[PDB]
């Protein structure tokens, strides 16, 4: 789908009023076609994706809005859809050349502090400038009031543009201030190149440089280029988020380039004294980070990964490399933020239909598409993998499930196989397949600042992003012809991750890498402060405060939660600890709370509840000093998207 | 639009019950078929995935009828192969609608074994084991989050044999965890199929020998509250007529003497008259104030505008139903033009006109042309006091004679005689009785919803919503009164009529305590009477829960209570109780919004966190959750609350 203009806010002492122009079927036809033949008027537009609705502002003949709304989407145009002229994921800003009929705001000249926010309902809201990019609501309002209004203008009293609205600063759900993209950031963006080239790798400079490398997987970005660099006399470190891939790099290098490198994974370590090391992000973290004077180049490969260990690993590299003697860091990926899935020459893309013996996600797979040869099926959940795998095994198809917890060796290396796998496959297993069949969904975790008493980590099934889609399909076409079959054509925007992932970082810092909340903050801030990386609301102070007060965990409970491989081993073990000491039962008797099963006869009364990680079946008490500490943490200013 | 079949669940033919889904229409195809009402795809399967332009859910074919929930499907047609299928059955009480299924539609049949091991088929084709615990209940074998059961209402509960026990309609929660399921049993569907499709309630009933409840579904202006009291009284009966509005109450009384030659008794706050006539016009408010039914006084009780879902009307009809047989009445008539399930049909007098973007006057994403309103008498429906003020100011500027009217203003502001454009909230239709040359409708209103949010207790959220079939009809019918009229609108759409929020029940306990000296227990009896009487607006039964809350709200400050009552805003009792706790703690209120004005004079003396009991709006101050009363309401939240899926 394209973005669709569904109406407009008209502007006059500033006043505003709205006009609707499209309906539901009008929005959805024009989204599918990309052809909007309807005449654009005014300087603020009301815009829609079939998911969401927001605002767009014309300044300098560019119609502008928020990346967190528009993503990399086309805008529906008279002569078909409009490619975005500008994309700045770092600034949460996108832009299309203004349609005919559209007027523009002129940027703000004279330095006014008294500002006016235009909302999607056409209310004009007094705002006092505080920073380059912050203004504070003269009268605070529910955060709900401001939702639907991002991309909207902040005007000075002259009616010129100060910038566009992107986020609300919040105290226990009440919006106190506004975050905005300043009109000066649009001019920098308009000045920046149409296309920058990062296909070719940098040259090792005189002083420290952070560089970016955008190139296909298996171009040589993690094989040819390290060897190339080492040929020049350099010591290089290669970081990857997969054990399987890290391991495999060792045997390929010693064949391809005569370098028998050092391999560092949790499971296995090889020290050869070569000038190339391959390490995982976790093993790099578990190691202490940057070994003083050990490396000239660090290559952070697969830097599009938004799992806690990658973000924490990369952040560590950016905080340490320059002091630890490095000259070059880089950041390597085939799918940077703001990328979209484009045709690949070696891959046939075929949508599924309702014709098929095997039901798949409301569509069907014909048994003839998978009967012989090697095929891979992405399911979103462990439960689906087992169901599907069972079906096909009954049909006589050589089928196997793979997910977190299972050993890789369930997947046969050599025969006919259907591998029914979650994304866990893409860290356990290196191989390529004849076809890939994709459900186009994954399971993600969202933080909810629910004040019932504190926060919640929800687990939801969501549409895949453009990174997922491409990484998944990239399991076929590897220098040979592959098919890709899919349930839905869609993709949500690449390059953003949830605040829960920051929580995951502090947790893993504490559980695995013996990192203080303060030291985690140092590392994440580097990741956050570096452009070209995935983006996230800055809730570093908030999570640091939360984990900072989580003291004297039971180490035995810690061991057990770590051993089990739960998400948030630290958050779970700390609840367990609190329950033990309070002599009170756990939130429920789910497998999460296995470690307390030995105390089940003595624990009674209400749960000293800290935060919600799943279902809560017992009564709760808000009296624990710790619950009280976290409740107080909730009063922090949190930037939430509108 | 119509309900559209977008897919199906396929249930295993053999052995263990297992299901898979097929998707048969994508989103655009769904939207077109909603508008055409034409769907020439063959209906395969017994269980169908259905969608409206808002929600999605399930529909099961049983015995030739395709059944789903009223709360999902309202009174909508079903997109069929010869265009849209009207509903054969609409049961708002059972929460059950039925369309005749397309020919050769695969249908289920009821179960003949009478087994207690049951299986719920969910919208993503999970077969969940349920244990039968009643006629309409079953318990989950392992409890699950209630979010998991969402969009699965209208789906089957199956015996191990694969035949239909019932259709799923709601989950029973403890604090967001679903512990049990409420369904409509398969015999309640055969009751229905054996019974007449068509009923008549257009005529006032004959007075029965012994006590009976009867419905009068007749237009306003067939004299349901003038002509029919008079004819009952001419037959020699004593009649009491109850109405939500004091303007209407006084207005019918003054007409009754003018026309039908009885000076009736009148009972309202503002004016009370005893003549000794066998006809009494009273408001529901004044009736409750009087202590409800006084024995031997009336043979007939007309509960008029019985569609009204304000706390006083529900309390009123609850009282009449609980008391009237015992007070020796022979007949209760629940009279309305717009009963539950009803739909807006054309009117002969009213030309309907869809507002465009061509006009000088912006209105709700559209435009009013001054030509339309420049002379004569016009009424403009607006969801808020803000918009009324805003538009009357624009129209005053455009030089149109424009008065704003809403709750807190004197009906005297509107001229009876002259050229006028009154810009009103729905406060109009209870405060003012007159009609108009045209009516303009924004097609939205403001409503209250409860959310059991556990932050610490509950939220009453105030929201802006699409209007329902009841609103549209009452608003529209303020024009075309026995002459021509023009109804101008923003939206063709209307939501389903005859359902109200659990927040209204809260309002009934609140009015009980604040106005009518009812113990919570006294209110639960009155409300039960309403709830178990069919043919009235329906609501999730949260009586035990609301009762439990209010029962612990003892020793309110009487002063604050009188200040919140006078001020006329919603929940005077929950507001005056929150302020009581605050003042006695020397704590400031949740905000310094108009709500908390009764604490303003004490602002300097008020310090520290608010001892927060519940959320009635924005909370700006720091809170404490230590108050004995917060703890009591927290403890109430553990009650089995039924919620729709
Ligand atoms: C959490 N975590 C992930 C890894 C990756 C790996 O297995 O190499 C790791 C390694 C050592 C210590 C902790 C580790
Ligand atoms: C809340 N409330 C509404 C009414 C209706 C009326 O004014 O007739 C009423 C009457 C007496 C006491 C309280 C009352």
């Amino acid at each position: 789908g394209s973005v669709v203009i569904v109406g407009r806010i008209i502007l006059s002492s500033i006043t505003a009023y709205s006009q609707q122009t499209r309906g539901l079927l009008g929005c959805i036809i024009t989204s599918l076609t990309g052809r909007d033949k309807n005449q654009v008027e005014g300087e603020v537009q009301v815009v829609s994706t079939a998911t969401q609705s927001f605002l767009a502002t014309c300044v300098n003949g560019v119609c502008w809005t928020v990346y967190h709304g528009a993503g990399s989407k086309t805008l529906a145009g008279p002569k078909g859809p409009i490619t975005q002229m500008y994309t700045n994921v770092d600034q949460d800003l996108v832009g299309w050349q203004a349609p005919p009929g559209a007027r523009s705001l002129t940027p703000c000249t004279c330095g006014s502090s008294d500002l006016y926010l235009v909302t999607r309902h056409a209310d004009v809201i007094p705002v006092r400038r505080r920073g380059d990019s912050r203004g504070s609501l003269l009268s605070p309002r529910p955060v709900s009031y401001l939702k639907g209004s991002s991309g909207g203008p902040l005007l000075c009293p002259s009616g010129h543009a100060v910038g566009i609205f992107r986020a609300a600063v919040c105290t226990r759900g009440v919006a106190k201030a506004v975050d905005f993209v300043p009109v000066e950031s649009m001019e920098t963006t308009m000045r920046s190149p149409v296309f920058t080239d990062n296909s070719s790798p940098p040259a090792v400079p005189q002083s420290f440089q952070v560089a970016h490398l955008h190139a296909p997987t298996g171009s040589g970005k993690s094989t040819k280029v390290p060897a190339a660099y080492a040929a020049q006399g350099y010591k290089v470190l290669v970081l990857n988020p997969s054990v399987a891939a890290t391991l495999g790099f060792g045997a390929y290098m010693s064949k391809a380039h005569g370098i028998d490198p050092n391999i560092r994974t949790g499971v296995r370590t090889i020290t050869t004294g070569a000038p190339v090391t391959y390490s995982t992000y976790g093993k790099f973290l578990a190691d202490g980070g940057c070994s003083g004077g050990a490396y000239d180049i660090i290559i952070c490969d697969e830097c599009h990964s938004t799992d806690s260990t990658t973000i924490l690993g990369i952040g560590t590299v950016l905080d340490q490399a320059e002091t630890a003697g490095a000259r070059l860091v880089v950041l390597a990926t085939a799918t940077p933020p703001g990328s979209v899935t484009v045709p690949h020459p070696n891959i046939e893309e075929v949508a599924l239909s309702n014709t098929g013996e095997i039901p798949f996600y409301g569509k069907a797979i014909p048994i003839e598409a998978i009967r012989g040869g090697r095929h891979l099926i992405f399911c979103h959940s462990k439960k689906k993998c087992d169901e599907l795998a069972a079906k096909l095994s009954g049909l006589g198809i050589n089928a196997v499930a793979y997910y977190r917890g299972l050993d890789v060796s369930v997947i046969p290396t050599i025969g006919d196989v259907v591998v029914v796998a979650t994304d866990a496959l893409m860290t356990g297993y290196t191989g390529d397949f004849d076809s890939v069949i994709d459900c186009n969904t994954c399971v993600t975790q969202t933080v909810d600042f629910s004040l019932d008493p504190t926060f919640t980590i929800e687990t939801t099934t969501v549409p895949q992003d453009a990174v997922s889609r491409s990484q998944r399909r990239g399991r076929t076409g590897r220098g040979r012809r592959g098919i890709y079959r899919f349930v839905t054509p869609g993709e949500r925007p690449s390059g953003m991750f949830d605040s829960s992932v920051l929580c995951e970082c502090y947790d893993a810092g504490c559980a695995w890498y013996e990192l203080t909340p303060a030291e985690t903050s140092v590392r994440l801030r580097a990741y956050l402060n570096t452009p070209g990386l995935p983006v996230c609301q800055d809730h570093l102070e908030f999570w640091e405060s939360v984990f900072t007060g989580l003291t004297h965990i039971d180490a035995h409970f810690l061991s057990q939660t770590k051993q089990a491989g739960d998400n948030f081993p630290y958050l779970v073990a700390y609840q367990a600890t609190v329950c033990a000491r309070a002599q009170a039962p756990p939130p429920s008797w789910d497998q999460m709370w296995k470690c307390l099963i030995r105390l089940k006869p003595t624990l009674h009364g209400p749960t000293p509840l800290l935060y919600r990680l799943g279902a809560v079946q017992n009564e709760v008490t808000l009296t624990h000093p710790i619950t009280k500490y976290i409740m107080a943490c909730m009063s922090a200013d949190l930037e939430v998207v509108t």
